[PDB]
């Protein structure tokens, strides 16, 4: 038996979630689908709505098989290391494939673009050399050397968001040297976009989302806002991130995981008066920043991540663990066959390790958890210790904890 | 001009410190109040009840002339450190006299008990060292050479908290050799204990301490809970405790004043199960710990105060500034007479001078807005920049401001 790898927010799950994982295995052939999922904080920046734990449950009975946590090492980072790490993973894991979205139902173009790209890297990189000279800026300098290269109409679309996302990942097994076949269908009870479903729910009024939602996604979502009674927003988090930059000093701000030089000063001006996440980051945007990197660094800001900390981590050539959230018994199947080739540890129960890159993970965990209503926050927190993977039956609901 | 020196800190300001207040005029016959006072966080360990903007007015309509603030430096500490620049920063202002309420009305037993043990204190240190050598412990060693002597008929119980920090004043005064003379009574439309007052505030009450309260002070109280919709606990800043252990190593944290060695683990393990800020107390209660002791350090991790921060400044024998909160009529004059004298900055405006003790009070008057809802928090945030210092009209009720 095989196995497709898919990389995956779910944040939340639905319908379109459930296209991915079900066209996977029809187009791959894989009868075991693995997906490395960011836990508490995601790829742009921001907390999911649910908590890792929910989104398992969700996960396992839409016809994933393992869920891994794709570590917060390689989960908060821009495409190619979100890539780089998340594709590690399914490198330690046999994946024989990797199924990724975009608007394209053709993996060719990513394949062409990479070996160009690949293939180029000097030309590339001597002509990004010969434009700073020339007094540009290095996005510009950039910029004028992906064109001529790449202004031939190939034409892969690096705007549309999944596809930057499969240029990397198809660029990570590339230089990672996996035996990895990437795959691909287009994006499209017609489906709609995890970002408008979040919306709804925001607005309190889930019942608008229903129809694109699955099943098991309702109640488990039901239950999480009956269970810890919220949805988690990122101005949830606005209070800490004020408490944050208050209890720091600018030399020590400057260390955080993407502050750049300099910025610790604007950063610290701002926050005083801001009455807002959304105030604060008016203030804050740069031409040097994007609107998501701002919310990445801002949640570095939030778990006072250290630059020379990510550095050590990010060094490190693969997943520094295997983190299992949960699994069906295809999954469980599938993982204790392989589990003796998987060369780093495999974390079921928090006690079975102790890394640098976990205590991350957990720390994440416990900030995420603050806007819950104390006493409910605590009986959440038992849960990243206590939480032993989540066992789905597929023959129908048989959760064993 | 004489003014008489007032060491205080009022949460609020109740009928037993506006007796306060015109018995030490009375007997002192000084015709300026000078108060120096907590601002935010105080001795006791908690959050003022109002901000020191407020509570200073409670004074101001209560007779007290002048209104200077306690840094937090010396505001959240232990009684011998809280005294010494109180009385400090009191004789700076030139303050020939000193009035306190206390248990034993009596200051003869204060001048006693304190000329009484410096005339043993190396007959002390002895008994102390003989129980020492023999086993004993520290507090037990000293209770034990120190009731080697004083223990005759004499009472002055330094059991009782009065007599506590009014033989610390007392104390600061003779061993500073300060020309200040030193002033006791006992403690007494009515009049109660500003705790057994506050609890009844938490306890829904507040015209029930109408009998117990002044005018102003109850004036000055609605306007704030109205203002910002809160009177400031312990409790309120729980979250914030957590949060802020929750990004903390245990090295890091060993590091935080009033964090004894080792006691890091016992911390972070116990902050985690805690669903109460009154159950992260009772895990973390070890004998080298009282209440007040382990209150006083939840604050240096709420504002995150280095141990080295507190020592490095702790050791000047001298007060770093002199900060003005709110004055009278009077108050100003006395100001305006002593002015030249000062051997240290008068900030009235934060602006004009920069000082790491300066730095805590502000990063202290920050983490006291916390609680409180935005868009509130982000102007009570103004008030410790953009404030002039407030100033009012003793004869016939006016604030110029
Ligand atoms: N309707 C859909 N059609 C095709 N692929 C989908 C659909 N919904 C999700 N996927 C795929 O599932 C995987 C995980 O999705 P993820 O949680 O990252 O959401 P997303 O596609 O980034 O959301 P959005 O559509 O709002 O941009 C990705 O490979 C994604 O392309
Ligand atoms: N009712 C009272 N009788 C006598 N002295 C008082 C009374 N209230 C306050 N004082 C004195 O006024 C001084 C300033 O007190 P502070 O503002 O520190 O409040 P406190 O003494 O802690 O409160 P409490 O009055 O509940 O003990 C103290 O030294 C205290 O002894």
């Amino acid at each position: 038996m095989k196995a497709v790898g898919l990389v995956v927010e779910y944040n939340p799950f639905h319908n379109g979630h459930l296209y991915h994982a079900q066209t996977a295995k029809l187009q791959t052939g894989c009868d075991t689908a693995v997906a490395v999922m960011s836990g508490h904080f995601l790829q742009r920046g921001e907390p999911a709505v649910v908590s890792k734990w929910a989104r398992t449950k969700m996960a396992l009975q839409s016809g994933v098989d393992l869920v891994i946590e794709l570590p917060y090492l390689y989960a908060v980072q821009k495409a190619d290391i979100f890539a780089r790490g998340s594709v590690s993973i399914l490198n330690e894991l046999e994946c024989e494939a990797l199924f990724f979205g975009s608007e394209n139902g053709d993996i060719k173009p990513f394949l062409e673009t990479a070996q160009l790209i690949d293939e180029h890297k000097h030309i590339l990189n001597d002509r990004i050399k010969e434009e700073l000279k020339k007094g540009a800026s290095y996005p510009a300098a950039a910029a004028i050397a992906f064109s001529s290269i790449l202004h031939t109409e190939s034409a892969l679309d690096l705007s549309k968001p999944n596809n930057i996302l499969g240029y990397q990942y198809v660029t990570s097994i590339l230089t990672g040297g996996y035996p990895m076949k990437p795959y691909t269908t287009a994006r499209i009870n017609h489906i709609a976009s995890a970002t408008s479903i979040r919306k709804a729910m925001i607005g309190q009024n889930l019942e608008a989302c229903l129809r694109f939602l699955p099943a098991a996604s309702a109640r488990e979502l039901a239950a999480y806002r009956k269970s810890f009674g919220l949805w988690h927003t990122p101005e949830s988090y606005f209070s800490y991130l004020k408490y944050s930059l208050s209890t720091v000093t600018a030399r020590e701000l400057q260390q955080v995981y993407e502050v750049e030089e300099g910025l610790e000063h604007r950063i610290i001006r701002s926050i005083r008066k801001s009455s807002s996440y959304q105030e604060f980051m008016e203030l804050l945007k740069t031409k040097r920043y994007t609107w998501t990197r701002l919310q990445r660094m801002n949640t570095h800001i939030l778990t006072r991540t250290k630059k020379q900390d990510m550095q050590k981590l990010l060094d490190n050539d693969k997943a520094p663990y295997i983190r299992l959230l949960g699994m069906t018994k295809k999954g469980q199947a599938y993982l204790s066959e392989k589990k003796k080739a998987l060369s780093v540890p495999l974390v079921s129960k928090l006690s079975s390790f102790s890394h640098p890159a976990l205590d991350l993970d957990v720390k994440a965990s416990r900030i995420y958890s603050l806007p819950i209503e104390e006493p409910l926050r605590t009986e959440f927190d038992l849960q990243e210790y206590g939480h032993a993977p989540i066992r789905y039956d597929e023959d129908e609901q048989h959760f064993l904890n």
